[PDB]
Formats: C-alpha cells, structure tokens, sequence
C-alpha cells in the first residue's frame, strides 16, 4: 500500500484549520514514508495546481486543493464507516484499506454507498462527513490543548492517527467518553484529567490530537 | 487492462474448440495487436500461460488459481453491488473490474462472510473459496447439445454484448429454453421459448450456458 501525492493534501487541510506549520520531513513522517518521496509529491502538487508555496507560511491548499481534499476526506470516512460497521474492521486496520478504495472508487460507489449507510454524519472518530461537493467543516474544532476551563468534558472526536488509538487503548479512551479536566500541569506540560475516578496527565503534544466539548 | 486480464481472456477463450491466436485477443479485448503481444509475452515469461499449437494458449496450475481468484473478487463485488448498493447490471463489470485489482485479500475474505457466502453470481458464475480452483457448476453451452427437449438457462458470458441481446431479447437467467433444431451447416441452433421462436447463431450459443 502506498499512498499518492493527494494525501499531502489531506494533512496540510487539518494543519491550516488548527493554524500551525510543520517541515515537509516532518509532514513525510506521519506520512509513513520518505523525505524525498514528500518532495516529489509535493513537486507533482505543485505542477497540477493543487497547493501553491507561500512566502511565509508555507505550503498552501489552492481552492481546487480544498475541493480534492474535502472530496478525500468524504470517501475516507464514508468507507471506513462501512468497513468497520459493515464489514467488522478493527480500529487498525481500516486505514489502509479506506486509504486505497479512496482513489479507486466511483461517485456513483461513493454517493450510493452512502444512501447504503443511511447517510451517516461522522465517521469512526468523530470527524463529519460532508455532502457531495461540499466542502469539510468539521463539527468538533475545540482541542484539548489550550481549553482554559476546567470541568466535564466530553471526548467527540479523535485523529485518524495509529499511534493515537495504541494510546487510547493503553489508557482506556473511548470516543463518547466523560473527563473531568482538574488542571493544566505547566510544570508537567500535561492536562490532568479525571475519568472514572482515575487520574491520567495528558501532555499537550497529545492533547493537540483530540477534541473535546463541554456539558 | 493489466496482464491479470488476458489471463481471463485466455481462460475463457479455452472452452472454445477452436484454438486461440493474438490477432483474435486483440478483437476480443479491442486493444492493440501488438499490445496483446507485449502482454502475452510477459505471460510466458511468468510462466502463466503457454504455447500449444494444438490450442494457442493454455493457463498453467498457477494461471488457473490466479484467475480463478480473479473471479473470485469480481464475483463476490458483483453480489454486493447488485444486491446491496442496486447496481443495474450496465453499470456492475466497470466498478467490479477497478475494485478486483484493488481490494485485500482481508476485505475479500470478509465482504464473502458479510454476502453469507453467495455460491453463483448475477451471471450464474460459481464463486470459490480462497485458493481453491475454479470449477463452473454450469459449464455445458448450448453450442454443441444435440439432444431434443427443455432446458434451463443457468449461466451467461460477462459480456456487455451479450447483455444487450438477452435485454432485447428479454431473456433471463432461470428461462425455459426448448431445442427445436440445429443448423450444422450454418452454425445456428433454433430455441422456443413461451411460444416465441428465435435463432442463435453458434457463436453467441458459445456465450451462454444450459441445463436440462
Ligand atoms: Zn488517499
Ligand atoms: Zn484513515
Ligand atoms: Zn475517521
Ligand atoms: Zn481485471
Ligand atoms: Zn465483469
Ligand atoms: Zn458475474
Ligand atoms: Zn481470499
Ligand atoms: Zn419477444
């Protein structure tokens, strides 16, 4: 499975909603694949006029690059929608297998498999699924990192990040899930919340990756 | 079309008794002639297929289990398709024919189970098990049935010309076919069905399969 130059465009969408910059290295990591690889895809972006390199800060989605990339993000969450209601995926194994039906897929696949699935909102983690040609507002922007008021909290949507669902199975996070947020430790760099009468220190790297709201 | 195609080109052109040449791929496929060779050439290189001047081509053992896993896919995807997303059968051998070259053995696998392990596809094409060879339960054709009677059609050619003459015809999959003659020197067999009569050449009797 190796995934094309139009996922860069999918990365660099979410980056620009939460209105910060990575390298290109580093983009390539959570990518799971080479730094030159990134460049060429990058490069071959470039070319077709789907992103466009900005002075400042950096690379950036052209209108045709938002419409590609609210496109990708439909199908991607349309399939895995099947793929583990359907289908019995797992959490970890419907990636790849949504990742390489996403480009090879009809419309008509695509926007009948959804009248299949009674037109589900949200996919498995959290994240809104928007019409045909519509393009992608996500429901749930509210991040941990950075949330002033301390309280009840409610976890509504989550990356679509391998490394983030091992956490979340090591430490018992479900998508639906009541924590009670004490304190902002800024000597530890991690939110402490409460969930079930058990303390947990999240460290704002991934306090970044989850989304919350309040009751 | 990726060389795993002329391997189901060549397979089905195996139950013809006629012997298989490139010139006749490259009509049955329209692509180029050359294209066929540049193809086929490949084939032999794999060892997939092989030269016999008695047949043409013929699909080795490994040949045989690739392609017969190939109409695995494609069958299973055509049951979901017409079955659970109401795909029309104009539109089913496209989509099937994309997803056949890009889906896991894993979402093969499982998509059977989910179908609670459909035997026949929309064409009447048996559907085997992972790894296990293919063998068509309905494999008699009406080209070459000499004896009299009614009989059953079972299974049709994935053909898009042969879509068009069963629709125009009205023609389906479970109809009652009585034989009334056969023309051997014209190559025609001649068919009633509910009253109607129709005649069918040997060739299009080649892409339809019968039981009695
Ligand atoms: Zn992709
Ligand atoms: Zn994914
Ligand atoms: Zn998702
Ligand atoms: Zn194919
Ligand atoms: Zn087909
Ligand atoms: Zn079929
Ligand atoms: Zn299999
Ligand atoms: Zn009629």
């Amino acid at each position: 499975m190796t995934p094309n130059k139009e996922d860069y465009l999918k990365i660099i969408y979410e980056l620009s909603e939460r209105d910060e910059k990575i390298s290109n290295k580093q983009i390539a990591e959570k990518m799971s694949v080479s730094a030159p690889a990134v460049s060429e895809m990058v490069k071959k972006l470039l070319l077709e006029d789907l992103v466009l390199k900005d002075k400042q800060a950096g690379y950036l989605l052209t209108k045709k690059g938002q419409i590609l990339a609210s496109s990708l993000y439909r199908k991607h969450r349309l399939i895995e929608v099947f793929l583990m209601n359907h289908l019995n995926y797992t959490a970890d194994e419907i990636h790849e297998e949504a990742e390489v039906l996403e480009h090879t897929v009809s419309d008509v696949f695509v926007e009948r498999l959804d009248k299949f699935l009674n037109y589900p909102k949200v996919c498995p983690h959290g994240g809104t699924i928007p019409q045909h040609g519509q393009p992608l507002v996500e429901r749930y922007r509210t991040t941990l990192k950075g949330v002033t008021e301390m309280g009840v909290y409610l976890l509504k949507r989550v990356q679509d990040n391998f490394q983030l669902l091992k956490y979340m199975e090591q430490h018992h996070l479900k998508i639906g899930d009541e924590l009670r947020l004490l304190e902002y430790d800024a000597f530890a760099g991690a939110y402490t919340i409460e969930k079930d009468g058990e303390q947990l220190q999240v460290t704002s790297a991934v306090a970044s990756q989850i989304y919350i709201e309040k009751k």
